[PDB]
């Protein structure tokens, strides 16, 4: 009964809007083939279905494919009164000033959402089977194959008297057409959601704050740039007095030799120019400005917030695409003990990542020994061309175990109880960023902190594993060996996801042209929707405030990623996938406290870079406290003299800052050593709790209404009393 | 036009709840005289206010006082529909499940706020002219002298159909009856209001939070007091191998003689129970209960906002008592320039408190001399008895101070722009506490930190106030000076506040018995409802969370305190206070980031206690790592000599860890000095990072709505889906 007119058509363009009569707006294309037990059995599943929605109400012309397998299309369009009665369900607003549900006087967008509304709220009525969230299973798995809405028009090209908002994206926000222009926000909004919406809201906001972060960015690196003379440090190193006559203590004991300190003016003259004095004036203000980006970016929520809908109580229940019995009324103890066996399987499966990077570093020692051996026009030396391959190597590992974790993602996710549409994926987020966390930033969590401390007696350190040989570092601190693999994890990554994803098209560009209901040929969009897109920034977010006290140019290969970052996917958005529903979203939410969690994070992690890793704190102690006649022979606070009469002594020359032999207690830590780590510790501590206070002081004193909406909220409640009487 | 009968009157007894006639509530009362030009100014100023309540629809009888000048008094009733037409402006719950406006089927409580609303909003129409907030402007200036609800019944006693609900609260929450019982708490906000009822919840929260704080602090404190050997620091101070035979430095070089560690063993018996090991273990804890107190509160919020309506949305816009003219229409420029003078007048009187303890350890060094001189049956010592004075003399200027200071806060807040009714108070909880703050705790903060510390070469320190003397310190770390006076400041203010004030209506309870509208007699509510009840207990919030590294007996002499205190102002409360109108309330507004500032500022100070002022990580130091061969002549790690072999030499022993004389850099930090100052500081870090990672670790694992406000408001939503239909 009440069943669908099964086939009308009349094409002759791909630009109609309406079916054949006129003046129909589209909403909704869905797709099934039934030309050939199980296909008739889906069929009268299909065919019952129509009867649910034309006893709600629609139209529904069913035009037949012409070339393929992929069968006839269904349209639907939605009345007007049929549109308005889910008006007052949900909460929408009609045109200056909008208002709740009746309004003066529209838009496919809001006629798209409501009219999904409408179908996700059907029934097939068996046991309480199907609805178009189920039939969106049954487009999983039965008869049905693909439901979205009509896109615009083509891409490229722009019927004349169509709005062309499409082809104003094209001309105004896409790639080939005005790269290095200004952002047409609202009508992003406008045309393909909310949370798209609030994407690129959220990336236009987070380029121009880099953008305050990268001019900060080249005035602290020139300032280490400027320098020819670099002062002191790193300059009596190679003096033409010698002064790498010091015959360090070599390492492993086995084929390394006692070196000399005419190896490191390669490497220190491009130290000197990451660690001097900028650092400290770069790093005070990555955690003033990363507590200033949370904050302006509030300010930027609850505008958007206000100026667009973004309204909260509206009334998604639940989906839950998986199957589950009920007996109980309100096995869950079963069911809690699965939570705690799954939740901890990749609890199980973190730890191999922290147990590979104990690869990537045995490796380290191993392949330092043969580069050793072969030993001018590039000044490469043992070191640092085994700290490029400690990298170039690693990221390759890194992309691997990157990969080869997303799809055993999914395939625990959903074995981790994937109930509650957006809980499924706010699921997602907690345990697929944390991999992203340990599996990019625990190298770089070794090379800070674990790798150049601990060290021995005679140089006897901890052996670990077992009686293996321990690690040993670099005079000055081993800080090249972060900011050479920082660049390349960073800058790496920039690559594989840009110049491997936009030229991977742009050769499918030039391929077309040297050497219709056809929208539905476009990619589906997953239902993870933006999520790796998220996750790509959120983690490029990580490397330019975690590590950032070295290599102070992370926001600008940030900004040439995110220029790039905001076109290509916002072309891919465009030209590549389908139209999808245009849902409504609040902030970012998952990733909400993951920013935050990373901001407080920073604050600490910048910190002890700047004092655990870098070799300027034991600089300043002696530069301030051991150039007087109390612990020096110098006149005033001159680092004239500094490494020759700062390293330890072995009956030899190495790194540490023990007790010479000939002392009554030799070889242990002398008065200089914790007179460092007090000054290392006490850095820690007045720039947390000047940077923790400056959080609090700036969020306390400038708002989160700020000018603005705080007014017009209360001209939008000036006029309420205008017409409420 | 439309006025009242103007004379009604038939007491025949003070038990009424109707004016003569029957079934007829009683609403509020008003007073004024005007039985003898001014007084005819003022005369038609209230005779024409009354034809603006019986516009709205009142009834009015104004029966006249027998006794006094005070004459006729005023009563109203606001019929049903007259009281239904206001609880459609605002939004009350009427009765298990309670909904918005519209219910099934009262309480003079709701009775008694929306009148007042019916109240607050009217005109005298001359310049929009006064309503009735500035008729209570008049009850402060003009006619009228006393508008309030009427209070149920005598408080003593129990008509016999009324309900009781005061009688419950004298028998059930009152003092003479049943103190040491538990709370009525739903009924204090059924019969006074909300701000009232989510006072005594704060308070009700905060006892039984501070008993879990307290058993610990028996439990730290015995653990400090079992030991009768305490090993042996306190021990080789007076040992029977004389061992006080130190000759130690004098102070001020005057009259001060080279004295001896004879005189230490009664203060250093008592400085073992106050810093041996448990403090650690203790100050761990308050930073885990405080953590614990502010997230089970916020549990304890959005319950009684749930259970109780608390809403949010209501329509209070504006009172504002000053007088201020508009010509603008949105000098507010001299305005801002007169905020910036006014609030930098208080940053000018917060100076004089941090240059009055300066006066106060001005005195403790003079009156030390004089104290020094006439040396049984106590002994005192010429460093306890002036750490005594230091402290009972000193805290009777801070309430000297204190009380002063409240006279002149009012006097200049009403001069700060005291606009936005709530703002204004909002504004004084910010710039009372802040005095507060520093009345209290800055007497501690110089003990703590600045006492102890910054001596000089051959004790020739940093001579304060010019060539003044400098402050010196006490082997053992000055910790008694602390504990003794946080004490006195915690335990003589909890003396000033209840014994001065409850003992002081006890004496007229008893004065009473050896040796009618009356209910308008009792004491008014000032604007200021319970603020001062707030600031008392955030002042005692402070002492039990800030200086609990030192004396953990603070939460038992705040149980002591509070379970007085919940009951002494529930006391007067009832007996003593005229009946206020039943404000709704949210949250306790002005002070949740108060104790939220103190929170995050408690894990600082707490370390800060332990590192820099309890001598404990001299002894850990020593007994861990100068024990050794390395430093040390004993086996194995013990402090069998620490004392001796601990203090510095003059050529005398003074306290600090300078170098010996005969020493290449003899009198300067010794490799000791800096290897406590480490471990010094880096106590600091640990303890902060992981009290801060456990606040941040507690409050994303257990949640906000729990287990049954999560649950009842859906149980809720599961019944107007059955009502919506």
């Amino acid at each position: 009964d009440f069943r669908t007119p099964e086939f009308e058509e009349f094409n002759g363009k791909p630009d109609s809007l309406f079916f054949t009569d006129g003046q129909r707006r589209i909403d909704f294309i869905l797709v099934y083939e039934d030309e050939s037990g199980t296909n008739e059995k889906q069929k009268r599943k299909r065919q019952a279905y129509e009867s649910n929605l034309i006893c709600h109400g629609l139209q529904l012309e069913a035009t037949r494919s012409v070339s393929d397998d992929k069968l006839v299309f269904v349209k639907v369009h939605a009345p007007w009164e049929v549109l308005c009665t889910y008006a007052e369900i949900m909460h929408i607003k009609l045109p200056f000033e909008k208002s709740r549900m009746n309004d003066f006087y529209f838009n496919p967008a809001t006629r798209s959402r409501i009219v999904y509304f409408i179908l996700s709220r059907v029934k097939y009525q068996v046991m309480n089977n199907v609805n178009k969230f189920g039939i969106n299973r049954l487009v999983s798995s039965g008869i049905y194959k693909a439901a979205f809405p009509l896109h615009d028009c083509r891409f490229n090209y722009e019927d004349i008297s169509c709005p062309s908002e499409r082809y104003l994206l094209y001309r105004e926000w896409a790639h080939p057409r005005s790269i290095y222009k200004k952002q047409p926000l609202d009508l992003i909004r406008k045309y393909y959601g909310e949370k798209i919406g609030i994407y690129f809201a959220w990336l236009g906001y987070y380029t121009q704050m880099l953008l305050l972060a990268a001019v900060v960015g080249v005035a602290c690196f020139l300032y280490g740039y400027l320098d020819q003379d670099n002062c002191t440090w790193s300059k009596e190193v190679c003096d033409p007095d010698i002064g790498g006559q010091i015959l360090m203590c070599p390492q492993c004991d086995r084929l390394c030799p006692f070196w000399r300190l005419n190896i490191t003016c390669e490497s220190s003259k491009k130290l000197c120019i990451f660690d001097s004095f900028g650092t400290l004036i770069f790093a005070v203000f990555m955690g003033v400005w990363v507590t200033l980006f949370l904050e302006f970016w509030k300010r930027r929520q609850a505008e958007l917030e206000y100026e667009w809908d973004t309204v909260e109580l509206q009334q998604e229940e639940q989906a839950r695409p998986e199957y589950e019995a009920q007996c109980n009324h309100v096995t869950t103890c079963g069911k809690c003990i699965r939570v705690t066996l799954c939740a901890s399987a990749v609890f199980f499966w973190i730890l191999l990542i922290i147990a590979s990077v104990i690869g990537i570093i045995v490796y380290r020692l191993s392949v330092f020994i043969v580069f050793s051996t072969t030993l001018i026009q590039k000044y490469l030396t043992p070191q640092m061309a085994t700290s490029i391959t400690a990298s170039i190597i690693s990221f390759i590992i890194i992309m691997i175990l990157n990969t080869i974790y997303e799809k055993v993602a999914i395939m625990i996710t959903n074995f981790e109880l994937p109930r509650t549409q957006t809980d499924y994926e706010n699921s997602l987020t907690m345990k697929m960023f944390l991999f992203q966390f340990v599996n990019y930033y625990s190298s770089c969590f070794y090379i800070a902190f674990f790798k150049g401390k601990f060290v021995g007696y005679p140089g006897d350190p901890v052996y670990l594993l077992g009686k293996y040989r321990s690690e040993e570092c670099d005079p000055g601190g081993c800080l090249l060996e972060l900011t050479t693999q920082l660049t390349i994890i960073m800058g790496g990554k920039a690559i594989w996801n840009n110049i491997q994803e936009v030229l991977l098209p742009w050769v499918m560009n030039l391929i077309g042209r040297y050497k219709w209901e056809q929208d539905y040929h476009l990619q589906p969009m997953g239902k993870l929707g933006l999520f790796y897109e998220y996750l790509e920034m959120i983690i490029q977010f990580g490397f330019v405030t975690l590590f950032v006290a070295s290599f102070p140019l992370a926001p600008l290969l940030a900004l040439v990623n995110n220029i790039l970052e905001i076109r290509v996917d916002a072309w891919k958005l465009t030209t590549q996938f389908r139209r999808m529903v245009p849902e409504k979203a609040q902030d970012i939410g998952a990733w909400q406290p993951i920013m935050q969690g990373i901001a407080i994070l920073a604050v600490v992690t910048n910190a002890m870079i700047i004092a655990f890793t870098s070799d300027m704190i034991p600089r300043l102690v002696y530069y301030w406290s051991f150039s007087i006649p109390p612990y020096g022979d110098h006149t005033y606070y001159t680092m004239d003299g500094y490494i020759n009469n700062t390293l330890s002594v072995f009956n030899c020359r190495y790194r540490d800052f023990r007790n010479p032999p000939g002392h009554p207690q030799e070889y242990k830590h002398n008065i200089y050593y914790w007179h460092v780590i007090a000054a290392k510790l006490a850095f820690i501590i007045v720039m947390e709790h000047i940077i923790y206070s400056v959080k609090f002081f700036i969020s306390y004193a400038i708002p989160d209404v700020s000018k603005i909406t705080k007014s017009k909220i209360k001209r939008e409640k000036y006029l309420t009393q205008k017409l409420l009487h």
